[PDB]
């Protein structure tokens, strides 16, 4: 050994470079690789480990992000432009990030993030995923991984061993083992490692509580506002299938073979998948996704809802939770009556649109069904509750009641659940009033920028964040967020019996029971028993 | 002419009887005949005229009841025992009742009154249908017709002559039309009658408006709790006909020819055919009677729901609503976990017990809706939610739905429709305080029994009723129940547009708008849709 910033590890050594944290420092390693590029002929193929190097790896800068589709909706604007790589796009794109404290601990709690973005878009190296406040607030070491987006992670003809499904997921893992493997080294104790992550990256999450092949190398995990049943976090086999040769299908590829069609789908420039990306969607559709996971027999054994039933799945603590509006970012996006810049508030007709759009595989008793459930037929010209009626199916259908689902089934089974409702809407956020407490909205206040003043929140946001944090971290060092015989407010355990959740803003903490039941027995139960049948 | 209570009719003379009435005194000329007998022979048949008299028919005493069956489950109990024949029963039981004020009016508003009792019981001669307090309080002439129930009313072998089905309703038809030609002489005006009538009397109504043969014969109508599109109110040719044949067979009869069963069937004693008539239900229920009109093709030409649709009915003014707790009588007699003496809380298992006997003619995702959609899943067991939840369950569907849907359909086309909401639980009431507001107990108010000081009303409970035969009589005589320029308050017309109704009790008239609509989309609209695509 030399010096802090320089680490040994099994791969090879590791320059960071120190980096300053609210008057004080701390190290932090950028861009170090835990998988061979998947390049040329490895594109669509299992990641390969990185082979060792000799010499000194400088992990000063952040890497590349992976190639994905970047939003422009709103350009320059903040609010959407702080969710695009701020780094130059490559296939060459695995690597991972982290921030230990100073001095270099010997053997502290180590937590993994995993970044959203519908496995289509998300990056490591995004200012709300800096691990620095964190790290130094909580003491504990913070990784970040990445993982192939699109096509490039997801793309599945199963059956095929070029291109399989599901290695984006498999990208994950293997940053996973490479944690299990060398973290030590930067003193984390790999016995006490946290996986957690928000959108796509909490269905991830829960991706690898379910999997085999992925439970032994994590000890604890954190599911913000995603889980793994969500009805766009996965695709059958054949569904996948279809997909991948409609996509060769918009670049004029041959799809007589598998061979055929890969080889064709290799010779592409990145931008030409991309540019095609959304055109394979089998319905007009919101919060859906071209490339996800499949249900492939491997990573997968069986279908979820059979896995979370018959409780095959890693047992250990949970803690998680959803945003009071998670779906208004999908509707400003993709729904018709909704602006940006205005209150939007929703004519009836466009009101039928958007249930249309957001519940895409609903014959029409569907439709009118969760019409009926939505409707405050005293006052149904009210395009205030036609705005907000829409914004709740959006979030109920696709983040809270699958959630809700997912940790009835858990906590069956498991170990101990912490669950919250996020519900603060932040003083200086630059989206509208309308679209509430907003999908990724969470991630700040996890990872700490209200401490940082010239981000302008309140005193009371910065000691909400500061509570967060230290709820998140204890969680990951203990099983639990509450901390040993304190003073404090306590956070209580989620039970099947009782189901007690816990609001997340500024107001003294308050306990609840059953969240959105009411709204979640129709999607989790009604709606789906409706569908079958006709 | 000679005397007060001596009248000269068409059919004959006529001698009354003087009674009392609040410290003055009416005529009343009660049990004259409309009809010859339905006996023997004449059973089931159409009802034919009343053979004019000689001589002088003594009106003094009110005739005998229809053969029925008759209510036995609280013996020497008033709230039950008030419904029953008071008089013996018999088959000929074709008479109706006059009451008239005194001095002898020349043109007076008439009114006349048709019972409920699910077409299977009901009396012209009870103490709450006494006519004296109306007609002396409001200046009306009242008229109480009768009609016959059960089988003997309603057993139909649609094609046959001897067994045609609905000759109840053309008993009503024939006192309507017998007031028609004599109400003069009583010193009523013919050109101003008003029908009206309670539950069955209530659909009974609403049945004259939509029959071509029954229109003519009145000016106006009033429903009270009933209306003809009830699910319990009516039944197609085919399920009469099993029905009367499943009668037949509880009576060890031929069935090989429509001659041959109802040849058997009027071979046997009334009571006979009382004590197997709920036997041919199809369903284990509640609110279900066995013997009901039949939609014919000549009473009914086309199928109610085309009748009003197309506007096919007579377009005159209407006023009618609801009780608040309409169900409750029907689960204290039928439903499991409901007694008298008890609060009836109800668990969850009673609970599902209870929608399957409300809802007969529903598959499991029918029944799974409608528990959805009366459930607070917040808090599922509790028993008070349950009991009440249920309660409105049968009211709604039985009730309150089918009366907001003929509501809407006939103001399109009629000339003036207002709307109650009866909610006043009498201070007086025997029944437990969890059935609430009860069918047929806006009767006693709507017949003046609040005035008799000894029933123990309040005085608002008096004012009350002053007001509501006020409303109801005035109505009668104008298409508006409304004074013309007085200080009270507006009863608003209830208009396609905008759906205004009034609350009836002791409180200070408050207006409001759309009477149940989100239950009744359900039961109305969703449902229906439902159990049709499934
Ligand atoms: O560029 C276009 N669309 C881009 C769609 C990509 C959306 C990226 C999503 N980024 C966000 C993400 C999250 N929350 C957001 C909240 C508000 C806004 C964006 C959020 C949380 C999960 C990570 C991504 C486009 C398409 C058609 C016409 N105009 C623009
Ligand atoms: O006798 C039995 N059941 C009789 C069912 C007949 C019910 C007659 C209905 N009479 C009522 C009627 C109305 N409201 C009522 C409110 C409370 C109670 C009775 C009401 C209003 C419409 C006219 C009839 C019986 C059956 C089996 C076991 N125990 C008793
Ligand atoms: C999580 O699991 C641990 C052990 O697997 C549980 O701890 C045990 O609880 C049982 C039942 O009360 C006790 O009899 C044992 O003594 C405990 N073992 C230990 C080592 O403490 C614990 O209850 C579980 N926690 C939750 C929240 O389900
Ligand atoms: C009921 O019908 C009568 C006539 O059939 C309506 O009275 C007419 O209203 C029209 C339209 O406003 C006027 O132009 C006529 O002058 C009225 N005729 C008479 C004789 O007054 C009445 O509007 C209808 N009422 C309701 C409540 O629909
Ligand atoms: C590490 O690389 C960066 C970025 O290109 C550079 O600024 C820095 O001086 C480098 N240091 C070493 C030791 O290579
Ligand atoms: C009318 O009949 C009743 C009842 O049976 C009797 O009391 C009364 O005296 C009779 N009067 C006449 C005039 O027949």
């Amino acid at each position: 050994d030399h010096s802090e910033l320089l680490v040994n590890t099994k791969s090879g050594k590791v320059m960071g470079t120190r980096v300053p944290v609210l008057s004080s420092h701390i190290s932090a390693f950028l861009g170090i690789p835990f998988a061979e590029p998947p390049v040329g002929n490895m594109r669509f193929r299992r990641p390969e480990p990185k082979k060792p190097w000799s010499g000194v790896w400088n992990a000063s800068t952040y890497p590349n992000n992976c190639q994905q589709y970047v939003d422009e909706q709103f350009p320059g604007f903040s609010g959407s432009e702080m969710w695009n790589p701020n780094r130059e796009m490559s296939e060459d794109c695995l690597y991972l990030n982290i921030w230990v404290p100073s001095p270099r601990p010997k053997s502290t709690t180590v937590m993994v993030w995993i970044y959203g973005g519908g496995f289509y878009s998300g990056s490591s190296t995004l200012d709300v995923y800096n691990g620095k406040y964190l790290a130094y607030t909580e003491e504990v070491v913070l990784v970040s991984l990445s993982y192939r987006v699109g096509a490039f992670g997801f793309l599945a003809l199963h059956g095929s061993q070029e291109a399989p499904g599901n290695v984006g997921l498999l990208d994950q893992r293997m940053a996973l083992q490479w944690v299990h493997d060398n973290i030590q080294f930067f003193g984390g104790d790999p016995k006490t490692v946290t996986i957690f992550g928000e959108s796509a990256g909490g269905a991830s999450v829960g991706m690898h509580i379910l999997s085999p092949g992925s439970r032994d190398l994590f000890r604890r995990a954190i599911l913000q506002s995603g889980s793994p049943n969500c009805p766009w976090a996965s695709v059958s086999v054949a569904e996948g299938r279809r997909r991948a040769v409609e996509l060769g299908r918009n670049l004029n590829c041959n799809l007589n073979s598998d061979e055929e069609l890969i080889h064709c789908l290799r010779e592409k420039k990145p931008q030409e998948l991309i540019d095609v990306e959304w055109n394979v969607l089998p319905f007009d559709s919101i919060f859906r996704f071209s490339f996800v996971p499949v249900i492939d027999g491997e990573f997968f054994p069986t279908s979820l809802e059979s896995m979370l039933n018959s409780g095959n799945f890693k047992k250990t603590q949970i803690l998680l939770g959803v945003n009071k509006d998670e779906g208004s970012f999908f509707l400003l996006y993709g729904a018709p009556g909704f602006s940006k810049d205005s209150e939007s508030k929703i004519s009836r007709e466009d009101f039928m649109s958007g249930v249309k759009l957001s519940v895409p595989h609903a014959n029409d008793l569907g439709l009118d069904a969760v019409t009926l459930q939505y409707t405050d037929w005293m006052d149904d010209n009210n395009g205030i509750k036609n705005r907000d009626g829409l914004d709740d199916i959006v979030g109920d259908h696709n983040v809270i009641c699958p959630l809700m689902h997912f940790v009835n089934k858990y906590t069956k089974f498991g170990n101990g659940t912490y669950l919250y409702f996020f519900n603060h809407r932040a003083s200086n956020l630059v989206w509208p009033e309308w679209m509430g407490v907003i999908h990724g909205y969470e991630i700040e206040f996890v990872f700490g920028l209200p401490l940082v003043k010239e981000l302008n929140y309140t005193a009371e946001e910065e000691a909400l964040s500061r509570r967060i944090m230290h709820y998140w971290a204890t969680f990951a060092k203990t099983g639990n967020p509450n901390e040993p015989h304190s003073q404090e407010s306590k956070w209580p355990l989620f039970t099947t019996k009782e189901q007690k959740f816990i609001d997340l803003n500024t107001e003294p903490m308050k306990v609840h029971q059953r969240l959105r039941v009411q709204m979640c027995v129709f999607w989790n139960q009604f709606l789906p028993k409706l569908l079958n049948a006709t």
